[PDB]
């Protein structure tokens, strides 16, 4: 159960090189990196 | 269960080379990187 | 059970090489990292 | 049972090289790393 | 029970380079590291 | 049971290298580091 | 003499009722208000 | 003479009733209130 | 003779009411309020 | 002559009402109030 | 001659009601009030 | 002759009614109130 509701984000991303993960501005669930 | 809304997300991005991941503004769900 | 609201995030990612994580600006839930 | 609201955050990150953890400007639930 | 609210965080990070845990500005549950 | 509101908080981080451990500005909840 | 370059702006404005005067995101000149 | 750039400006508003005055993100040059 | 770059800046703004005056984020320049 | 530059800002105002002065979050020159 | 750069400022303005100086985060310059 | 460089400054202002002065949170130059 997720209720995720106004929100005002700004993300500001640089210089991003080689990337292998994840760079969410928003994330609602579940990340899983191996 | 997802909810998500009412979301004002600005997302700045310079300089993305190489890149091998997932890059989202606004993600929902799940994200699996191996 | 989640209830996320009323958010202002700023966030500022400069000179971000070789990522293999998880850089999220807001994240709701689960954050797995192997 | 969580209520998270009415946040105003701001994320400085300068110089993030060959990250491998989690990095996140407002985290709500669990953050497992091995 | 988790009742979180009305929070001006500000986060100055400079020079992370090899991170391998968790950086986060506000955490909201459970952090695990190991 | 958690009742944590009206915080004004500015974290400072300087040459964060290798880091492993959990470094938050604002933690609720549990930290367990094994 | 006006250089003006490079900028990344962000204006959030909400509730802006009965508005007499001036509002702009970016302003490059004069602004006279009587 | 002006020299002005590379500016990363966020700028919240919220509740702005009956202005008559200046409410500018970024101003580069002359503001004159009477 | 004005040399101003690489600003980073995020101003919040919450309850204006019967705003006369000058509010910018950012001036470069001169304000004169009579 | 003026050199400002590399500035990390931020600026929280609340509550304000019936403002006629000046709120700069970041001023470059000259401000007269009379 | 000014040379003003480097500098993380926060600034938190809470209950302004009839401003009518000046409340600057950063200032540069001259300020004259009367 | 000004140089000022690598300030962390954090100002808190709570209850500010009335104000007629300059309440500035870093200011570099001349300040004048008469």
């Amino acid at each position: 159960g997720y209720e995720v509701h106004h929100q005002k984000l700004v993300f500001f991303a640089e210089x991003v090189g080689s990337n292998k993960g994840a760079i969410i501005g928003l994330m609602v669930g579940g990340v899983v990196i191996a």
